[PDB]
């Protein structure tokens, strides 16, 4: 019974919808096609955390863009707000150096795909358990 259920049928692309859950802001972002194709065109080599942190698939994935959205097609970026370095939430609006989130409380970049590439943080943002169950609905939980 802990899981909510998120209407995303209004999120145009570049848009974030921000939404709390478990006490905590949950960032789900429909990418644009230029967060998209910038996500996809790192390398694992270029990382800092090649591992995807992600709650819907294998703990071991790697962090490739594919290994880091809800679909396929790449539209759909959930993530938790919450910065891996002290818990800050990150700001996002392609902000930062590398096309996507920049933690000020000490400095930590996030790339297109909720990748850490650059500052103290250790970790990519993790991705919380999360599906559509039809065209318009995240399940979250
Ligand atoms: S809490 Fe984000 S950089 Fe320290």
């Amino acid at each position: 019974l802990a899981s909510i259920f998120v209407d995303v049928s209004s999120v145009e692309p570049g848009v974030q919808l921000t939404v709390k859950f478990l006490g905590k802001p949950i960032f789900i972002r429909r990418r644009t096609e230029a967060d998209i194709e910038l996500g996809r065109s790192v390398q694992l080599g270029q990382l800092v955390d090649t591992n995807a942190r992600n709650a819907n698939i294998d703990a071991g994935a790697e962090a490739t863009d594919q290994n880091r959205t809800l679909d396929e097609a790449g539209e759909w970026l959930v993530m938790w707000g919450v910065c891996t370095h002290l818990g800050c939430v990150p700001i996002g609006g392609v902000s930062g150096d590398f096309g996507g989130w920049f933690c000020p409380c000490h400095g930590t970049h996030y790339d297109s795909a909720g990748r850490i590439r650059k500052g103290p943080a250790p970790e990519n943002l993790p991705i919380p358990l999360a599906k559509f169950i039809d065209e318009t609905t995240i399940q979250l939980g």
